[PDB]
């Protein structure tokens, strides 16, 4: 029955201590060592389900980067963000013949730039986050914080647009959002609440979209190597064991939120989907 | 009771600043292969000669540390280069103070890494006060012949050979009145598994807050907090600095941080006196 789609939403750049903290540290022999300017992927799934088409994620806003953006200039130099007008996710859902408001549920990995861009576009979805997430962005907005990750403007728009809003609380329970459709309630890790997703298809089997839980397979290992960008450094670390045992239980794969090598791999929209 | 209080220098270590404070000069588009540098701060320890007895705050790194025949990895060599003369060492420090190691009653531990627990080994006649979570992490690290850096396998060997006698503070346990004026504080995890700090009450100098590597340095403490890019526990560190701050400014303590060099540089060390 269900079909699902890899949608290509551009690349960004950044240190790679971000993604692998400590990855080149300086020795007395390297005293003034280099980092590097990494680049990864930014992508969305699709899930084309008959009880109603599920969103994992929205990729960055189209009016971000630029003089006239919504990201500040410092964000705008620490993650820039590459991307042609095919991969703006209007753009790649209305190739696949979608329009937003065709879209039931968005699933809110969390609440970052690269992740929460376009939620503003979904006003006849629920739109499923957890709960600290959302706490913790309302909170730069109404403080007028200066968080690289949390776009002031972007959250400007969703409440503008009068979003509605399913906040998974701390401790609940993993959602069953349709059949074979899991929201796995991550918590605290990479920020504030992490949500998973957990898709059983029928050909393909099963998936797990780890989202930033998972930067890449290096972040994955084993062992485990966590990222500079982080909140809850033990929760983070449950987060990825735990995903770890899921997969196996399971027999899951696990769908990284950034990596490269793996996204290449990955059947886009524009190519087909899985089932 | 009017004790005094001793800063002994027990050298200089050096390493990437990212390790003392994450993410600190983050590469840009326009500065893609930002560099990091190799900042220079101090190993220190503290005495608190007390009526009740003496009572030790760290113990540097151990003398037999650096070096091709030395008890730390290349790699933790070249990583966090410990530089000190025989009269940086503990031993040598307490012994121009007419101390023998035999004459500490308590050595506080503030947590197990190479430039904290170094010379446990020599307080044969001592309660090593330690935080169990950070005693267990150790321990662990030791038997699963682990190559954690900042945990000496070396050192660990010793303290078991020489048969240390052990008080642990517990996960949940409160603080411990050590003596008049002197209590351990219990930090948790943060920085490392388990975190000890000292809370000392002078007659003369008032209230101080021994914070070792809760607190980096000024730059960690702030105001804003700069965490470091050594963490166990991220929450942990934070409410910690957190804690601190609370305690310091309810007590009107000063907060001696762990490495910090300015601050270091203000201290009266042991060859020139002391705090009553
Ligand atoms: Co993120
Ligand atoms: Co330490
Ligand atoms: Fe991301
Ligand atoms: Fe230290």
């Amino acid at each position: 029955r269900p079909k699902l789609y890899v949608m290509d939403n551009g690349r960004m750049r950044m240190d790679k201590n971000w993604m692998i903290a400590m990855h080149n540290p300086a020795t007395i022999h390297n005293p003034n060592a280099q980092t590097e300017f990494v680049e990864f992927p930014i992508y969305t799934v699709l899930i084309d389900h008959p009880e109603g088409k599920i969103l994992f994620d929205t990729s960055c806003n189209p009016n971000s980067m630029g003089p006239q953006g919504r990201w500040a200039e410092s964000t705008q130099q620490m993650f820039p963000w590459t991307a042609t007008e095919e991969c703006y996710l209007h753009n790649r859902l209305e190739q696949l013949k979608v329009r937003p408001e065709d879209i039931r549920y968005v699933v809110a990995s969390h609440l970052h730039l690269d992740h929460a861009g376009c939620l503003e576009m979904f006003t006849n979805a629920t739109i499923i986050v957890h709960e600290d997430e959302f706490n913790g962005a309302l909170q730069c907005y109404a403080r007028n914080q200066k968080e690289p990750a949390y776009i002031w403007a972007d959250i400007d728009a969703w409440i503008k647009n009068n979003l509605q809003w399913r906040t998974v609380k701390r401790h609940e329970d993993n959602i069953l959002l349709a059949e074979g459709v899991k929201v796995l309630n991550f918590g605290s890790g990479h920020a504030w609440g992490m949500l998973g997703l957990h898709v059983e298809l029928p050909e393909t089997g099963g998936i797990i979209l780890a989202s930033d839980a998972i930067y890449t397979a290096e972040s994955y290992g084993p062992p485990i190597k966590p990222p500079g960008i982080i909140y809850d450094s033990l929760g983070y670390m449950n987060t990825v064991e735990r995903i770890r045992r899921i997969a196996q239980e399971t027999k899951s794969q696990v769908w990284f939120g950034h990596d490269a090598e793996q996204f290449k791999k990955f059947r886009k929209s524009t190519e087909g989907y899985y089932e």
